[PDB]
């Protein structure tokens, strides 16, 4: 039972909409009915109205995130990562060592409460011999690895096991589209299915999109395909070896990045723009990536201005990821 106020039916939205001003509404229950009254829950009694004590329906807020697992409350705490990436239909989510135990269990709710998703896996890595390798174990859902996601106005079509892929980047890649200018030239250095690549199609004239990986280059052909689009070249091999011209380079591989500056810098046009991604200490995340590009300012015969210096998301431990967006003129 919880505290309600019995108001004639007929005056009951007269009583709500005052219970509302007085701030006594309570949205943890349903209205209920009697005949003559109906009784509205309210949140402490007042002043001015018939307060009565009755057994109303709590309404069901439809749980968010997944509270809904069951295993040990010890572990409750370790165990429950807060994030998850979830492309197209198929969920992925990092589960420490302490509750790979219950990993299904963890599956089995995630695909309960996002009615969209269809399967789940889990990160985890295979030793060959020397190298380690990366594979996603299967813990709920469909048998499938192929998914189309959903971005911006355009469609990704992607094996989520053989390519890599980021969602969390979405808003960037706008940022990014903004900026850019039709009639440009734009040479995707790292293209992956080309999340950036479709989406800056629809405002340039010509584009190249490279990748070293086969089946993100597959993949981004279909999504050539499946998005209409036909400004778009697709192009396997080593990025620093592709002599092109360029109005604006967008190098998402932010790891490495930093290797490829130099030959960004020499394919680019006086209005040239590039966008250049990498990783950065606390306290001074740009200032390694600064130094080395004002020096290649200097190298290349060329001067370079910055038009903005983020972070588009932190990594996990105290490294940043950062985005730095420079205009190239000769």
């Amino acid at each position: 039972m919880t505290l309600a106020v019995k108001v004639p039916l007929k005056e009951g939205e007269i009583v709500r909409r005052r219970l509302i001003e007085l701030g006594a509404l309570d949205n943890t229950y349903k209205i209920k009915r009697e005949g003559n009254f109906l009784l509205i829950p309210v949140k402490f009694p007042v002043k001015g109205f018939e307060v009565v004590e009755a057994e109303l329906e709590q309404v069901s807020r439809r749980p968010n995130s997944y509270r809904e697992i069951v295993n040990v409350p010890q572990e409750l705490r370790r165990f429950l990562p807060t994030s998850f990436d979830i492309i197209g239909n198929i969920a992925i989510i990092e589960i420490p060592e302490e509750l790979k135990g219950y990993a299904k269990e963890i599956g089995r709710a995630i695909v309960e409460v996002h009615k969209n998703v269809k399967a789940v896996y889990m990160k985890g890595s295979k030793i060959e011999g020397e190298y380690r390798t990366r594979e996603l174990i299967h813990i709920a859902g469909e048998n499938i690895t192929e998914t189309i996601h959903r971005e911006n106005g355009i469609r990704l079509k992607l094996d989520v096991a053989k390519v890599y892929f980021s969602p969390r980047l979405a808003t960037e890649r706008m940022r990014v589209f903004k900026m850019a200018q039709e009639g440009e030239v734009v040479f995707d250095m790292f293209a992956g299915v080309g999340p950036f690549s479709i989406l800056l199609a629809k405002k340039a004239e010509l584009v190249f999109a490279c990748d070293i990986n086969p089946w993100a280059i597959k993949y981004l052909e279909e999504n050539i395909k499946l998005n209409k689009v036909n400004n778009v070249v697709p192009i396997l091999g080593d990025s620093r070896e592709i002599e092109v011209k360029a109005d604006r380079i967008i190098m998402n591989l932010p790891k490495y990045a930093h290797e490829f500056l130099e030959h960004a810098i020499s394919c680019i046009n006086d209005g040239g723009v590039i966008h250049y991604y990498g990783f950065g200490p606390e306290g001074d995340p740009y200032g390694w990536h600064l130094e080395r590009i004002r020096e290649l300012a200097n190298k290349f015969g060329v001067k370079v201005e910055v038009l903005g210096k983020r972070v588009i998301r932190n990594y996990a431990p105290r490294q940043y990821n950062i985005a730095i967006d420079f205009r190239v003129s000769f």
